[PDB]
């Protein structure tokens, strides 16, 4: 039993790591996002113009 | 909807200026339109004598 307890602590800790990981992809993505949204909103607006 | 109310916030401005060239232009055409009535009063004037 602790030997299974070592393993599924390990495998935990890992999966946080991964999940960290996944959050700054995630991040990245949505500042990209941000300025592409920008750039649309100026495009709309010399559009109007 | 932020970004929706940014969007409308510059269409309706961009449009303001717009029309406010809107009124220079029929400001210019009415000044010119005064002149010629002008000329033709005077030419009035001058078929009459």
């Amino acid at each position: 039993i602790a030997n299974r307890f070592t393993s599924n602590i390990k495998g935990l800790t890992q999966a946080a790591r991964n999940a960290n990981d996944g959050i700054s992809v995630a991040q990245t993505t949505e500042g990209a996002l941000s300025e592409i949204n920008n750039n649309l909103q100026r495009i709309r607006e010399l559009t109007v113009q």
